[PDB]
């Protein structure tokens, strides 16, 4: 079934067709040219929530809805999704995150990934998670360091999904066992 996941503020939950509204508005935010080259236009954005609902309804995880009791239905998603394109590192499971600028800067996305690898380790019984961002992208990867996923500058590689000249071809990669997440 499609795990729903409880963080302390935070209900990780199954999309709905109302969260398409709320995503299209956060991926058409100027504020999004820092991370993208270029602002989601509503095809764009119900473009990736297929792959997240594709994810959900073949796997029964994915890229958890992101809900906060008392202020707002949807502030953008957090959880796993399947590593399956053909790099070093795969088969894997990897963690990813989007959150609405509003939201920023209150350890939300933090709780959200805490909640999603509590999940990854205790119910799925995953050897590991992975992460992967570009160099620039220092919210990003920040974020994976702060959670304890731990980055071998060697395992840099390029994005196989990516064009050759793609200017974020270039992805760093961050590791995390269930070893190393009982240790917090
Ligand atoms: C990567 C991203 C999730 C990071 O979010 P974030 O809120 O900065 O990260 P965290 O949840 O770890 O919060 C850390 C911040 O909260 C602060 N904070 C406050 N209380 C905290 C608490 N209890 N625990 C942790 N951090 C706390 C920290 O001091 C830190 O502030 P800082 O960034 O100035 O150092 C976010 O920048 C993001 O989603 N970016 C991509 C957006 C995007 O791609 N949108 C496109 C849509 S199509």
């Amino acid at each position: 079934a499609i795990s729903e996941l409880h963080g302390p503020r935070l209900l990780l939950r199954a999309w709905r067709d109302s969260d398409r509204e709320a995503f299209a508005e956060m991926c058409a935010d100027p504020q999004v040219m820092e991370f993208f080259p270029s602002v989601l236009d509503r095809a764009q954005s119900d473009a990736l929530v297929d792959r997240v609902q594709a994810h959900f309804a073949e796997r029964g995880y994915g890229p958890w809805a992101l809900e906060l009791p008392g202020e707002a239905a949807f502030i953008g998603f957090t959880g796993l999704f399947d590593v399956t394109m053909d790099v070093h590192f795969a088969p894997t499971v990897e963690i990813g995150w989007r959150l609405a600028p509003a939201y920023w800067g209150r350890g939300l996305a933090r709780e959200a990934a805490e909640t999603a690898l509590d999940f990854a380790f205790e119910r799925l019984r995953l050897p590991e998670v992975v992460a992967f961002t570009t160099p620039p992208n220092r919210r990003s990867w920040g974020l994976m360091e702060r959670l304890g996923m731990r980055r071998d500058p060697a395992e840099d590689f390029d994005h196989p999904l990516l064009a050759a000249d793609h200017p974020m071809r270039r992805h760093i990669l961050y590791r995390v066992d269930a070893a190393r997440w009982a240790e917090r």
